[PDB]
DNA sequence: GGGAAATTCCTC
DNA sequence: GAGGAATTTCCC
């Protein structure tokens, strides 16, 4: 369950 | 269509 | 172990 680099969805 | 903000990943 | 750097998304 690895997650990039971004910024949260709304 | 461009700019700004948040979280996450890697190194020493 | 703690800190710095990189990438992605939303609004007007």
């Amino acid at each position: 369950g690895r997650k990039p680099r971004g910024r949260p969805k709304k």
